[PDB]
């Protein structure tokens, strides 16, 4: 089997991505953000404390004649950024784009935090890395890549991110008309639950290529690139009036600055991330002072090739017995 859906912006600036998926018979269909730096998918619910809902799609369990409740399950999780929700859990049918799983974990919500409630746009997570990152208990869940593989053509799953503009996820097949060139696979670490893996350097503009080892996780569920302090401090040197501020929380520019590229090495390979994804507009409303794309992971504790990064590559989630990386410019 395969399944394929389009995958569209939720704002002007790609903060996030959102892809239809129907749960339940008859079919619900919510807009999920698909996160390939979490395990669980849980969505908007009847269950959903009310004041904390704010225009979002609901899952109503109790209109699917497939949900049933996991006895004594419940789930919640704390995601990087601060953000969190929780609850209880049902199984219920889950397609995507095609794609068929009966039996998927749904998480519930009971409580989310403000910021997903500030969101009508985002009706929930659907999660894409490994399952041992999921958060249910005490029976820990699997996630809707995990359930579908056996059954898939091939066992992965491709993400097209757009550039203020619609993109696609593929599952269980790669189209080899979505990429220019070849894909080059890369190792990954799947040791803390991520698709980790090794940059092999990066350029800024027209500059030379720097080799160095920069380890980090494909996450489709975070906006930005966040690297080491050495390579963004290089990258908005190159910006002139450029600063890191502490008061906005990052690195700031000129909003009628031009921005050079960005380029990340993937094995002997090199994906360019053009200037323009690097703008995410001004600082708070009518401001000339522009936020960076590209930003410090000093404090992070690890690197995140997020949407800046994975929006420029054609990129491929290898769920083989030994998962790989894949990335093609496209
Ligand atoms: C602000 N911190 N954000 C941390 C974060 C975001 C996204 C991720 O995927 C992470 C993964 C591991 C550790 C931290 C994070
Ligand atoms: N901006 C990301 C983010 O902050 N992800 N953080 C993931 C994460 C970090 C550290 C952990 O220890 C985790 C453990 C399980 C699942 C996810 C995480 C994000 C994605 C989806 C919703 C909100 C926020």
């Amino acid at each position: 089997s395969t399944g394929s859906a389009t995958t569209t912006p939720i704002d002007s600036l790609d903060d996030a991505y959102i892809t239809p998926v129907q749960i339940g018979t008859p079919a619900q269909t919510l807009n999920l953000d698909f996160d390939t730096g979490s395990s669980d998918l849980w969505v908007f619910s009847s269950e959903t404390t009310a004041s904390e809902v704010d225009g979002q799609t609901i899952y109503t369990p109790s209109k699917s004649t497939t949900a049933k409740l996991l006895s004594g399950a419940t789930w919640s999780i704390s995601y990087g950024d601060g953000s969190s929700s929780s609850g209880d859990v049902y199984t219920d049918t889950v397609s995507v784009g095609g794609l068929t799983v009966t039996g998927q974990a749904v998480e519930s919500a009971k409580k989310v935090s403000s910021s997903f409630t500030e969101d009508s746009t985002i009706d929930g997570l659907l999660g894409l890395a490994f399952s041992t990152l999921n958060t249910v208990s005490p029976t820990q869940q699997k996630t809707f890549f995990d359930n579908a593989k056996a059954s898939l053509d091939s066992p992965v799953f491709t993400a097209d991110l757009g550039y203020h503009a619609p993109g696609t996820y593929n599952f269980g097949f790669i189209d080899t008309t979505a990429y220019t060139g070849s894909i080059t696979y890369t190792a990954v670490s799947t040791k803390q639950g991520f698709w980790e893996w090794t940059s092999t350097g990066y350029a800024v503009g027209s500059g030379t290529f720097k080799s160095t080892s920069i380890d980090g996780i494909a996450d489709t569920g975070t906006t930005l690139l966040y690297l080491p302090a050495t390579v963004v401090s290089a990258y908005w040197a190159q910006v002139s009036g450029a600063k890191s501020s502490s008061s906005v929380g990052g690195y700031v520019f000129p909003c009628s600055a031009t921005l050079p590229s960005f380029t990340f090495g993937v094995g002997s390979a090199r994906i360019v991330i053009p200037g323009d994804y690097i703008d995410f507009g001004p600082i708070s409303t009518g401001s000339s002072s522009c936020f960076g794309g590209i930003q410090s992971s000093a404090g992070i504790g690890i690197n995140i090739f997020g949407d800046v990064a994975l929006k420029a590559a054609f990129v491929v989630f290898n769920g083989a017995t030994t998962p790989t990386l894949g990335f093609a410019s496209k």
